[PDB]
């Protein structure tokens, strides 16, 4: 029944999956290259609009209303058929004439994701009817209609087709939302007979004051195709013509929602097929409805012009996607289409350079201007041209001698296309596309992000653009404060902190707990295998700075005595930036020294910082204890925070630390040079370790492993207290490179000791645990349930074997963790919740027992305890916790009959209460519902992380010469947990195009949450991981090891692509081939008898060797994107697929 | 369509199957019908009525108030026909709000919502049971819900029971449908069904009850 | 009301219809030196001139605050300057004749 296809729709290709309404309608978006957004259901439900909420077409509400909207809300048609002498009412993609035909309804969506098509086959007429949306920058939205008649009949139709429930300019969101009624009041539809153009707005501007409010906008609605059609401009009459009446034309109705109807009488004759199409758009003022009003009278080729616009977006479209190396053509298009729309929802987070690393010398000289007035007014730019590269700014930024433009020049990253990540389906979060400016509609060079949602788009970025990798660290590490934290927004001006509200007391700022070590980490690993040895250069150099976030993390005592109360904001602080911020610009936001306005410091100490911050909250055995008023990735687990101890940070700052050491290791230097004020921390945390070294013989008791954290936290909390205070001196001092060495081995003892007393008897690892201090004198340990986050950390941790890391995923497939029906992995066990009749009843025992409750059930009192009428016992069914317990005897006590009671009994009742709930035992809402992260739901980021973790335990096995036993098994995880993904999966168990992401699928529903998951970062580097890309000591490998034969092509195909220059072309490809691209350069895998590797360069020659290792000098003309490249052929031998 | 009151009907009539869904949008001229509406001197009880004139069926419900009890919803389906039906129902009351969603984050965020309802049936009674599995908070601490709204009935003989819509187009569509007792993620609903033989000049009766706050 | 045989409780008047709303005469342009330079550099801050030749008010203008506000922002640009401070009163005079919101008593 439902089936998914591959078919040509007009001379392009979709896919189909036909009978979509047997299927629970789901939710999806349809790009743009411009500022529209759509966000539609398969039955047809949509909003829409352009930049946000605020000029949307349809209205703006969440997934579920939306998908209930479809028979008021958008697309309506209905047909009066002549058929003998009847009149037959036909109406697609309604419910109104349930099983009244045998119908066939199929949905379409292009390979780019900007086109989709509704169709409805009516089998006993021989009819169908297809609408299709399109998006055109000029135009606004296309719905592209065909009604064909396939019969032998001929048919005289009258319809009324069109779009309805069509917002006016000028409502806000938040009034829709909630005040829809009243907003009837004030719409006014009206018609300009002369074009058929139909303009919704309002009679004024809503709005609580009392004083003029023009509304001098609206929304607009056209149309094309259709001979002398009567227009409705609204909804009223549409039930007349539901019952087989016909309407009156109308111009200008107010009160009622606006709609945009055409009605027309045909013969449809058989064989043959008629068109139209219907054009809207938003945020119209009177030159733009009469400048189209114009065009429909005058222009006869208005047509061409509209379909024009609408090839042109998915021109562009293929333009950004393609310079993030979104296109391949393999034997199996589902990949190759998961690949595209990965890569787009990749860059529409995180946003795409440009022109490849060149910059305008325009918008490089506002940046500068906004960031430091005193760096603007020094540095004079006449000596770069009007354009440049990043290669010419660095030649250039080496003649200013100036620290802090080098650090500005650097951190400049011209990147477009980036908005954040709201939707109807994630409603908390406020989406803007703001990609065409406000003034003339050009492009706008900007973007703004969450730390961890930014970081991780960029990893698969910098893939494409490898020589801003530095740019990006730079970034990171300056946006990052000394007590070793960060803000939680980054933006092209700086960076933004949260804010406390009000005087809310349950309004609180901190710092998440896994923003640093593995966002950085992957960056460091990324440079170090591009361009070795150029971390090295930045060890002495002090152009890093200091983030001044206005966060005051307290004292250590006061931690260890309540770790929820951890993080206060320090307003006085505030006051100093935003006085800074007036003077010198973004800049004004780092810490000064007692000498310099900004405090200068290097790489070395900017590791140090985030690392001794890290080694500061490590409990042995137990991980990096969670106390700063944030989680970690899961928001779910919220809770956790306080008592809650991460040793997925852990096993992650293992892989850090070890990378670390190598990275020292391998440098000649002998020396550091770090502040003056940082020494004492350090050489106290290092002191520390090394005279417990010791220790690491056997376990580690709970004396111990409080005596460790008390020297580790008095540390930091000194150096913190004496920064908060006095700040920093401005001095440095001179110390050994042996000695940071000594620190990163000593550490990583620590830390490898510790991951080795967190393996669970079922071989899977402990991810978060619990700690208490008891007796003043202890710190002990408690465990939590087997979770998938805390498998994929150790899998990425390079601690364990080839054999070990098997062993874990065995563990993983046979545990609670898999998913049958998706064959995929929850983030922790599913679990059964008590049923509302069985979560709180008090035992007969605890009440007799309980002189307070006795008294309460003969008094008949109801505040605290009650008696249902079959004797059982049950808390006030007002209380949410323990905390509305307290209050309720608080209550009692003011009276005299249960005074003395309370203060005696008091405790003890809290007891039983907890008792009954387990409150203790409380991670955060993860463990209390049932979609997104909760029970039984699977979270898509978190199995593709495990995907690539897999990936690289596979790469481990195979470059290590492990048994093909081994290296097979760890191969066979890799497969399924691909396969779990689902892109092969049927439409109906994905739940939508398999092709497309989703954030989670819940036991119970199919993909839930459409479009911009992190899921996508992590499948693109698997991509390239399973496609044998392989970066290591600056020179670029494709030798795949992990590649499978049938991705090779069958028979001939050809390849179009986008060079570096944006120029279209095309190559042909033959059986036993495939094609993608890698930093913008097409490379040809093809089946051959001998290896070779074949680099095709602009100049007409080539060059070939048998090694599928390319050399540094070769590699960085890849990298550099500078064209001299046109292609590379790869020559791969049959045996080394799988 | 979604919330509130909804009654479909499998009617045998011959050897042919006919669905009927009063007071519905959903079969559009489908049969000749006359629907009427009343209103009580006092304006505390208002009844709802469809008579279906193909197949001399008249369907009413009404609503009523009780302090004791909530809501009451009493119905009759009356067979004014010579005709004798072997009738399949399914009648009911959907998208039940469970108890302690406020009014605000209904109205702003109602998908969120869904994913904190469990829906349940106490199988001695028959009683519906909507509630959360946690009540929705911004705050990183328990938040048990210890109250929901309910739904119950009288006069049906063994009636199966769903919680929830999601079975309504299987019926809808001349499918029989499968009990539920325990349903996540989804809008509470409490739905009845039955089989009964119909005679002639005779009426049925039955009644649902809400309450909330419970 | 007739269909209702009662009563308003202010006449019923018919509103301007959109294309209708915001029309600058074009007149009243050419005899202002500020809005005839704002139109040959197609400046769009306060008035903008169609494919027709009719000429309009800026479309996010709800009253004179708006425009006045707008004024404030071609006031410090050195090629206007001088005109703001010199014609100001005369196109918010202009502004009221094209919304005559004098008249306006609510909604
Ligand atoms: O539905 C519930 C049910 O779901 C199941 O999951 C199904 C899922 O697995 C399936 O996905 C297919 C995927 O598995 C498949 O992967 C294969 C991969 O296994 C294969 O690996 C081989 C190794 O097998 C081999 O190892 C050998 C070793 O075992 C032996 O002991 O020693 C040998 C040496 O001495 C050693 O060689 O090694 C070779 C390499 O040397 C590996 O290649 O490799 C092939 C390709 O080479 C790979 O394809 O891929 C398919 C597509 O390519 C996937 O379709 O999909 C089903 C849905 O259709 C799922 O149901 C779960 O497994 C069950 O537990 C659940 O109950
Ligand atoms: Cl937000």
């Amino acid at each position: 029944s439902i089936t998914m296809d591959m078919v040509s729709m007009n001379g392009e290709m979709f896919y189909k999956i036909a009978n979509n309404d047997a299927m629970r309608p789901f939710f999806m978006t349809i790009v743009s290259d411009s500022n529209h957004w759509m966000f539609v259901s398969s039955n047809g439900g949509l909003t829409a609009g352009r930049k946000n909420a605020e000029y949307a077409l349809f209205p703006y509400y969440t997934d579920d209303k939306i998908t209930e909207s479809a028979d008021i809300t958008g697309s309506k048609s209905i047909f009066q058929i002549q058929y003998n002498n009847e009149l037959i009412v036909w109406e697609p993609f309604s419910e109104r004439f349930t099983n009244k035909f045998k119908i066939t309804r199929n949905l379409y969506k292009n390979y780019y994701g900007n086109k989709i098509i509704f169709e409805e086959i009516n089998e006993d007429l021989g009819l169908t009817y297809r609408y299709q949306w399109c998006s055109s920058n000029q135009f606004g939205f296309v719905r592209k209609s065909e009604l064909s008649n396939h019969s032998k009949n001929v048919y005289e139709i009258s319809l009324l087709d069109g779009i309805q429930n069509i917002m006016p300019y000028g409502v806000s969101s938040d009034l829709q939302s909630s005040t829809s009624n009243l907003v009837d009041a004030y719409k006014r539809s009206e018609l300009h007979p002369k074009s058929g153009l139909g303009i919704f707005a309002l009679s004024a501007i809503i709005v609580d004051k009392a004083e003029p409010s023009e509304a001098l906008k609206a929304n607009i609605a056209w149309s094309l195709g259709l001979n002398n059609p009567k227009y409705l401009v609204s909804s009223l009459q549409l039930n007349h013509f539901r019952n087989g009446k016909s309407i009156s034309p109308e111009d200008d109705i107010k009160g009622e929602k606006g709609a945009y109807f055409l009605n027309t009488v045909m013969t449809l004759e058989a064989n043959t097929q008629k068109e139209w199409m219907i054009i809207a758009n938003v945020n119209q003022d009177h030159s733009d409805i009469i400048a189209i009003t114009e065009t429909i009278q005058n222009n006869k080729k208005i047509a061409e012009d509209i379909n024009t616009d609408i090839e042109l977006g998915t021109k562009r479209l293929i333009e950004l996607n393609a310079s993030s190396d979104a296109l391949q053509l393999t034997a199996d298009n589902l990949r190759d289409t998961r690949h595209f729309s990965n890569t787009l929802f990749n860059i529409m987070r995180g946003g795409i350079f440009d022109n490849n690393y060149q910059i305008e010398k325009g918008d490089f000289s506002n940046y500068i201007k906004k960031a430091n007035k005193l760096v603007f007014d020094k540095i004079d730019l006449n000596a770069l041209g009007e354009i440049f590269s990043l290669n010419d700014l660095n030649e250039f930024a080496s003649k200013q001698k100036d620290v802090d433009f080098d650090r500005l020049a650097l951190e400049y990253l011209p990147l477009k296309f980036s908005r954040r990540h709201g939707d109807p389906s994630r409603p908390w979060n406020k989406f803007s596309i703001n990609t065409q400016s406000e003034i003339d509609g050009s492009k706008v060079l900007d973007y703004e992000g969450n730390w961890r949602d930014i970081f991780q788009n960029w990893e698969a970025l910098a893939h494409s653009f490898p020589n801003f990798i530095d740019s990006m660290i730079h970034k990171f590490l300056n946006a990052s404060t000394f007590d070793g934290y960060n803000p939680y927004r980054v933006t092209k001006e700086g960076f933004d902190w949260e804010t406390i509200e009000e005087d809310d007391p349950w309004s609180y700022i901190g710092y998440w707990g896994d923003h640093q070590i593995i966002y950085l980490l992957k960056f460091l690993e990324f440079i170090e295998k591009h361009q070795p040895g150029k971390l090295h250069s930045y060890f002495e150099s002090e152009c890093f700075v200091y983030a001044a976030v206005p966060y005051t993390i307290k004292p250590y005592e006061e931690i260890l005595n309540n770790p929820k109360d951890t993080i206060g904001y320090n307003h006085e602080w505030e006051k100093v930036i935003n006085e800074r911020k007036k003077s010198i610009g973004a800049d004004g936001a780092l810490l000064k020294s007692n000498d310099k306005s900004i405090y200068h410091v290097n790489f070395i100490e900017k590791i140090l910082a985030t690392v001794l911050a890290k080694m500061s909250n490590f409990i042995p055995e137990a991980g990096i204890w969670l106390n700063t008023q944030r989680p970690e990735w899961n928001d779910a687990n919220n809770a956790l925070v306080g008592n809650g101890v991460s040793m997925v940070t852990l096993y992650y700052l293992r892989r850090f630390l070890k990378f670390f050491d190598q990275l020292l290791e391998n440098s000649t230097l002998e020396n550091i040079k770090i502040s003056n004020e940082m020494v004492e921390f350090y050489h106290k945390v290092r002191e520390t370790l090394m005279e417990n070294q010791h220790l690491l013989a056997g376990s580690i008791s709970d004396t111990d492993r409080k005596v460790i954290l008390d020297k580790l936290g008095n540390a930091a909390a000194d150096y913190r207290f004496q920064i908060y205070n006095s700040g920093f001196w401005g001095k440095k001092r001179t110390h050994s490179m042996q000695g940071l060495k000594n620190f990163t081995k000593v550490s990583l003892q620590f830390i490898d000791h510790s991951i080795k007393a967190n393996q669970r008897p079922d071989k899977l690892y402990h991810a978060y645990n619990l700690m208490s201090v008891e007796k003043n004198k202890e710190i002990a340990i408690s465990y939590l349930s087997e979770m998938l986050e805390g498998q994929v950390a150790v899998l990425s941790s390079g601690f364990l074997s080839s054999k070990e890391n098997l062993a874990v995923l065995d563990g993983l497939k046979n545990s609670a963790l898999f998913r049958e029906d998706q064959y995929s992995y929850l983030l922790y066990p599913n679990k059964e919740l008590p049923k509302f009749l069985d979560k709180n009843t008090i035992s007969k025992e605890a009440v007799s027992k309980s002189e307070l409750l006795s008294l309460l059930v003969s008094k008949s009192n109801k505040q605290v305890i009650e008696k249902d009428s079959i004797g059982e016992y049950h808390f006030n069914g007002e209380f949410n916790n323990a905390s509305n317990l307290k209050q309720a005897l608080e209550d009692l006590s003011q009276q005299n009959e249960y005074k003395d009671l309370v203060a005696k009994e008091s405790k003890t009742v809290e007891a039983i209460f907890e008792d009954v709930f387990n409150h203790k035992a409380f991670t955060g809402r993860s463990g209390t519902f049932y979609g997104y992260e909760g029970l039984g739901s699977i979270y898509w980021h978190m199995v593709s992380k495990l995907q690539l973790a897999v990936l690289e335990c596979c790469l481990k096995a195979v470059e290590e010469k492990e048994s093909e036993e081994v290296i097979g098994r760890l191969l066979e995880h890799y497969y399924e947990i691909n396969e779990g993904i689902g892109v092969h999966k049927s439409p109906s168990l994905y739940g939508a195009f398999p092709t497309d992401a989703y954030s989670h699928t819940p036991a119970g529903k199919g993909a839930q949450q459409p479009g911009m998951t992190g899921q996508v970062k992590e499948d693109i580097l698997s991509r390239f991981g399973e496609l044998g890309i392989f970066v290591k000591n600056g020179c670029l490998e494709l030798n795949p090891c992990l590649l499978r034969k049938d991705e090779f092509l069958k028979e001939a195909k050809t390849f179009d692509y986008v060079t570096v220059n944006f120029q279209h072309q095309s190559l042909e490809l033959v059986e036993k081939s495939l094609a993608f691209t890698y930093c913008q350069i097409p490379i040809i895998y093809k089946i051959a008898n001998q290896k070779c590797i074949e680099v095709f360069t602009n100049d007409g020659k080539s060059a070939k060797a048998a090694s599928l290792i390319l050399d540094k000098q070769t590699s960085q003309d890849v990298f550099g994107r500078t064209g001299i490249i046109n292609k590379i052929e790869v020559s791969i031998l049959e045996s080394d697929l799988r």
